[PDB]
């Protein structure tokens, strides 16, 4: 019995089969509802469209997220998408499968109750298991000492390892992610003239950070470049109705949140300053070693020119006897999949499994001593 | 039980049964009163004439249209109207068949109050209807998604569609259409030495303009053209009374009000620009959708070279990287009629039917909360 | 040297001197010109005609106005309207006194520097200086924490301040004003058989709404009411040519759309729920003397029965443990200016001015490093 491997992200949702290094199926994370009254007699309508038929449609449907900052807040609405992506999307009955779950750390215990509720009550899945995003995201890596920073779009944290050991008081994890990106590029395209309100305004903001952004290495040589010649970074970008609209200094103003938190109005500190806090709590032995294993992750650390600025920042506060370097590997928005995948085919996990006898005997309640 | 589609413009009339593609009586709205002294005794006379037989003894008859703007000004001459309709020109007993009435978008309630308790007290029919012109002309076109403009003789009216769903704010509604046109063409004639005072004379001055109208590409190399060769584009009509008339510029310069109403004296924008307000008016992702599906409806955009000279004003206004199509299908006189013949025969459309009871137990007030 | 205060709205334009507390000249920001033939020789005419002398003469003219939410769109009708105000209105000459001008928050920059531009360059004045409205709003009642909800005719904006600290991550700003209330007014005529389409028939409804409208506290039960008993909230309003048209629900039916602009067709939350999201963005702290000083300002909150309605509104969201007092202070109208003058004759202010010489030498972009 192949087991399942469902990550469920604030943004996105992948889900593929254990065994194979590439998600089958990745979707957005959106449930839509209608806007507008049907007046068109003989064609099917349906109340909510779920995943990327709501993407397409999205002029009049409302959309939700039922997942904010890696927390369901509707749970009917995650039962749906739940039901499409089983259903729909991998169409493979979830009674015969084991499934395998990704979760935040910190999070609430009734977040995790209620999903083992489900997952047992509705689906009648046979076994089940609830692990940690960034365990997953060094798993598939092939290591087993080093500091992984994770970082989605709802929540970015950063947990240090050391020789398969967890370290669980110097597990840091803060609410600033590519969200609070969007939103800071929506309030700068203000600036320019241009206006986004509605949801698919929104959309168009995601996809253009996502295709024109960049991380600059001086921020205020590139602010100062930014006026004597501001040619050289201008693009074009082509709105889905037809109009032009130009992208300038917003290609580089907008990431810059990421190490300066303080623009966006938040006063929790910087990326690199959470990364060496993370690494100054721990032991003084191992910190030598986990200064030279610094480990990416998430969608959100895909802009160009970031591993260097990280090195960067880190040299400048760490001892000039340390060497550090930032492991950026490619593929690494679907790392955490991988190191899921991966760890469910191991022939020692067989005996970790939540099994319906021991649920149905123990209650919700199980998750919380056989789960970390 | 077929139904009967009668579709009440403020020109014409059409009324058929469901199941056709084409009308079977089509005859003009029309109310006919003698003005002379009746001295032959022994042939009958009768105090009204109505439809055709009001249209060919109108020299001696004072002619009214009971429809101004779509809206019913008498309700005497409208009863007359229905019942030479069900008796005279079908002649099917109105009390076994169900109706299906058409109406204009943005009109006042109390009319389609009065024509539910007209047609539920005087007839008695079993079932109506009442439904949007626009609605119809797309459903006559087998399509889900565009905007229609649908142009008659009171009144013209643009309404999108996206894929079965109305956006109500993005409605515009004008009220000028080819009795405008028809005495802008009385006013140019005078310019000749020709005078047409009387309703009579106006119908011939409507007939002219139905026969030898003509819209132009470029207005003013036309006129231009108008002075250096005028012969080019000279015709000769003959009157009923035997005497020749020249149309020359005319031919190019009545229409042209559609593009520009202050040539009439009117402050409302043009037919190409209403349109472009009305796409703006709609979300930014349905507008490439919208920008291809355009459908002209109505009688009044029957003139040659309307769809090149539409699609070259839209271009204009358009984004570079935009398509634009303006659908002109044949027969495009009857498509409302087509469209609610084809709507009244689906099999769904049977339970949104206003029956006897629910009239008697509601009122004429149950029109507004089950038709839209 | 007594300066000039001048509140350029996108409706009215109010000026007056520093130290009165009531505006000497307000009047409508309107450009009107004709459209009609000149054929009586030997009388003057004007080419165009500014403020209230486009507002008695509407028959003849088109109207523009050169403001547009907020924004300026036509420069050279802005320059017309302030020669207007400058040597019109107040007959001084603005080479000698100084300049105060005010600005919507989260406008374009260029917006800014146009207008110092033209301040500078043609009318030479010696000093200007611009500042947001809301921050004049709080000036004028005396306080320096509070919630200032501003609504005037083109855009709506809630700005919280705390102890004389602005927060601008949470403050909030609207396109939804006046404006689009009698659009919708309009479209609510058009129900009982009245159409209002020239730019005259739209005044006629602007002043049919200031005159006629009032906001309910049970939109429900109003409108249940208007059913059994219409005739209570029955009113007759005479046409300046004589006739009498009815006003019924539509009285109640219009200013709706402020707590419920899914009305007008449009996705963007309601009044009340702008407030507490924008207090919710604030600190912990702050939120309970944030909760007690909320502040109405403009036009648009000029209704009956608003405070109690938002009150009202304010409650069912706020914690129970929580009082809430909307202030709603009388001459609201002119607040921003009382406000504006307010400041002018602080003697600290007076080291705040842009001056000639700093504007010649380092050029427009002055007013982004002084003004906030
Ligand atoms: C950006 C888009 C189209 C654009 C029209 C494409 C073109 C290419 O850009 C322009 O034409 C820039 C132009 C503009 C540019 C410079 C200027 O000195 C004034 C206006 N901006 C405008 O007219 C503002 C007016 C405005 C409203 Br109301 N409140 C606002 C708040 C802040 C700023 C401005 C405004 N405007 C129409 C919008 O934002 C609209 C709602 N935006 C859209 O529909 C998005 C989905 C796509
Ligand atoms: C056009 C018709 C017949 C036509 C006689 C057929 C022939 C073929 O056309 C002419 O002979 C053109 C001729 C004419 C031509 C050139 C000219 O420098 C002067 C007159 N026009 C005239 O005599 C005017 C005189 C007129 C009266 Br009074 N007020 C008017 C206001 C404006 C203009 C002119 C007038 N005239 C007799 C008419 O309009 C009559 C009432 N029209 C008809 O019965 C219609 C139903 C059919
Ligand atoms: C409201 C005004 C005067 C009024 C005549 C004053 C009087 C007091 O009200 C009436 O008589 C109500 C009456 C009417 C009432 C009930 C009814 O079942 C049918 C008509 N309405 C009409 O005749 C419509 C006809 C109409 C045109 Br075309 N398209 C429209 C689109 C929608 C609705 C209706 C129409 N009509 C003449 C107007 O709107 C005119 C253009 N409006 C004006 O000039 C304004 C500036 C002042
Ligand atoms: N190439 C890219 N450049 C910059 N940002 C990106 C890129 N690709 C994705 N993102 C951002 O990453 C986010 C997706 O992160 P993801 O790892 O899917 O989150 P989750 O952990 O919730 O699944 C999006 O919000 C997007 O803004
Ligand atoms: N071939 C044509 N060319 C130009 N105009 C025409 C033609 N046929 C009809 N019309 C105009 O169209 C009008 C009829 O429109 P119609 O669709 O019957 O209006 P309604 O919607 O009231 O029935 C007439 O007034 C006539 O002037
Ligand atoms: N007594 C009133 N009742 C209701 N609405 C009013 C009243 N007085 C003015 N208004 C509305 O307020 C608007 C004027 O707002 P104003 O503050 O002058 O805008 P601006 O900030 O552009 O100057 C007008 O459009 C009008 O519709
Ligand atoms: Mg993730
Ligand atoms: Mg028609
Ligand atoms: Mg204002």
């Amino acid at each position: 019995a192949v087991a399942l491997v469902v990550d469920n992200g604030s943004g996105m949702v992948k889900s593929g089969l254990a065994g194979d290094d590439a998600p089958k199926c990745v979707f957005p994370s959106i449930v839509g509802r209608p806007k507008m009254p049907n007046i068109m007699i003989g064609m099917e309508q349906k109340e909510c469209y779920v995943g990327d038929e709501a993407q397409n449609k999205r002029g009049i449907l409302t959309l939700k997220y039922p997942i904010e900052h890696g927390i369901v807040t509707n749970w009917d609405d995650m039962e749906k998408i739940w039901h499409h992506t089983f259903y729909n999307e991998l169409r493979v009955s979830p009674e015969e499968h084991p499934v395998l779950l990704t979760e935040a750390p910190l999070n609430p215990k009734t977040n995790r109750e209620k999903m083992t509720q489900i997952m047992f009550e509705t689906f009648d899945v046979p076994a089940m298991y609830v692990s940690i995003q960034a365990i997953l995201s060094l798993y598939a890596s092939g290591r087993t000492t080093g500091i992984v920073l994770d970082s989605g779009d709802g929540v970015s944290h950063t947990v240090p390892i050391y020789e398969g050991y967890v370290l669980p008081h110097a597990i840091n994890r803060i609410d600033m992610a590519g969200r609070d990106l969007t939103y800071h590029m929506m309030k700068l395209f203000t600036e320019r003239g241009h206006t986004f309100t509605t949801t698919a305004e929104r959309e168009i903001v995601r996809d253009i950070k996502e295709k024109l952004c960049y991380i600059a290495m001086d921020y205020d040589e590139e602010l100062k470049r930014s006026e004597e010649h501001s040619d050289e970074i201008e693009e074009i970008y082509e709105l889905p109705d037809g109009n032009l609209i130009t992208v300038g200094s917003e290609r580089f103003r907008c990431p810059e949140a990421l190490f300066n938190p303080t623009l966006i109005g938040r006063e929790c500190p910087g990326l690199h300053i959470t990364a060496y806090q993370s690494i100054m709590k721990c032991d003084i032995d191992i910190r030598k070693e986990l200064y030279n294993n610094i480990v990416l992750s998430g969608g959100t650390t895909m802009y160009n020119n970031i591993g260097e600025r990280l090195t960067k920042e880190m040299t400048n506060l760490a001892p000039s006897s340390m060497k550090i370097k930032v492991i950026a590997p490619p593929e690494r928005k679907y790392s955490v999949w991988i190191g899921g995948s991966i760890l469910s085919s191991l022939s020692t996990f067989q005996q970790m499994w939540i099994t319906k006898e021991e649920y149905e005997d123990s209650g919700p309640s199980i998750v919380h001593r056989k789960c970390f």
